[PDB]
């Protein structure tokens, strides 16, 4: 069970490790986006796509991790350990959760095919060194 | 954002508030059962039933948390915070992950409706004093 | 070569990893039951169901191992190695042979699907703390 | 329950005790043969013939006996007992398991009828003393 | 024989001397992208295109070379020679492996004709002196 | 990417490693044969068959390894490391490249099915003992 979360969505995780951290914007932005755009889809008792379901589970998990951060904030005495822990959290689990959220929400809004083709073109782009790399990378949209 | 992860299956988090904490099992056994019964359906490219997807994401989350715990165990100095964090994980977040995993596993194998009937029958069983309560609470099979 | 002997029946060795060791019964009683219920179908020339074939080969293997144990008991000098080997057989290899025999016997008599349901229901029963667990775990019959 | 493992395959064990040990080659050769030729049949969750099923069970049993040998190798102090035990193993259980494996795999590759007729002719052959016995015994093939 | 490997696909090594070295990105990025895209089709027991087959052979070649690198790292004593071997490998032979990977992967995604047109357009781009050279080097897209 | 390159042609490294290593000829004679027969087809602009393509890429890999060999021979100072590296190459990677080249060449000349049958028959020949084995090993041909 080395399970790939994207295998049922056509892609893999090695695909997405090509592109950097900074392209993934803040967790709070993605959560607010998801809420504002698809609260009707999330809260309703009908699953339109498995993207929505994994999105629900990821949002719940991230809420639990925020509870973890708060609990460690309100109980531990050593500032070093607390800072190190929250740094690890908001860096690495931030990376992974932002990745997952971006993929699911992008595939919903713009379509699975378009996202896969975008990631193909981006993997071709960023894998080019600066000399022959264009300065303004591809951007995402439907048509 | 105020989501109940069970809203899409007819169930509700309040419905599991019937069940106590101690009832749900250790995590290692759950993961072992899940793998040994559904390895091929998990790793394969198919969302044959969305319970599979929830199980995928839950297992990945628990792996992420185990990586967190190991990272903390092999980097920090004060063992107080270390053991405290490990305890907090394995108790409190273990509760949520156990809830979610148990539910989705039971729904995969035995069926959603039968699981709902199991939960409500257990709530009837436990909303009852000890004496007239039979000592063999319901456990499920087909 | 990495074979699971249960792969051909929808089951999996990981699925039996739910069950503990002590649960499965002594070997002599299993062999007695097997013979007394299926002597004619075993010795007869017919592979009416492949569980019969697995049972044949398993009984022959256990007879081979009992012959091994007797051969060691009536040829060696140091009783340490003697009793050690006998213990190792009757515990560790007994585990595998008991697993295999119990499964194939239950599948012969009661049915493959019902046995799978039995295993998963037992896993639900045991992935549960002691208190809310009923003290009458499922046992099977028709 | 003096069960014959071959009664459901047309033959018996007294049939095969006519022919010698040496005709059965090494266990490792047979296992590697079985793997190389029919890993797709073994590992798949579909039983094509009861030969395959008994083959699975025999391979698992032999793996367990190898585990037995290793365990005795790693725990006992008396070299005499260890050597005697492993000798018994690789001689006698070697004989039986090689017999079983050869029969099943041969019947699969070449057919049950051909194997039974081969064993008939061989029992007629080796049961002849050297004077009137041919020097180059029968060999196995389809056509 | 000095086979021109790109000869089946209308392309040349002369066509690749248009491109500089730095244009090709790091090998780990290539492998990660290739995995996350087409891991299933690679491990799939089917030859979808000769591109796939050459890609499989090249991945195995790189695996052999990295295994060699690890062996030499874990057994050799003369350190300057060791480091020089490692750098020589991962630069000089990594270059050609990157050429191979990039070509076949881009041909899989976007098509052979498109890659050829890309290469000749890039040649027109770089063979222009830097003054009147436009600032945007072309890249690829399904847009 | 647990890749086995022979999957495109109905075989595996395990099916191929069923033979010993000594059977596999030296790489030099293989390149001699392959060149002196199919140089015109392999340098051609034509994907005549995937066997040719795997052969092309494999020959590139081996030529590049020989380039490495010459670089090492003409640029290191410590001859011990030179010997270790070079003989390690021609043993370990020599084995794999020999296997690959022989497979694809045999498939070109005689045909895929025939080479598979030859592997099977030769292995069953060589592992079976000589007395009851056929007197001569089979040798593949149309």
């Amino acid at each position: 069970m080395d399970i790939d979360p994207y295998k049922e969505f056509g892609a893999t995780v090695e695909l997405l490790s090509f592109l950097p951290s900074d392209f993934f914007p803040s967790v709070r932005d993605l959560l607010d986006t998801a809420s504002a755009l698809y609260r009707e889809a999330l809260e309703s008792p009908e699953h339109a796509s498995p993207h929505h379901t994994a999105l629900r589970q990821a949002i719940l998990a991230w809420g639990e991790l925020m509870t973890l951060a708060t609990w460690v904030g309100n109980n531990l005495e050593d500032p070093a350990s607390r800072d190190l822990v929250v740094n690890y959290v908001n860096t690495n689990m931030g990376l992974k959760i932002r990745q997952l959220l971006w993929f699911h929400i992008s595939a919903l809004t713009f379509g699975r095919e378009t996202v896969l083709e975008y990631l193909v073109s981006f993997g071709v782009w960023i894998r080019t060194p600066p000399a022959y790399r264009p300065p303004n990378a591809p951007i995402l949209s439907t048509l």
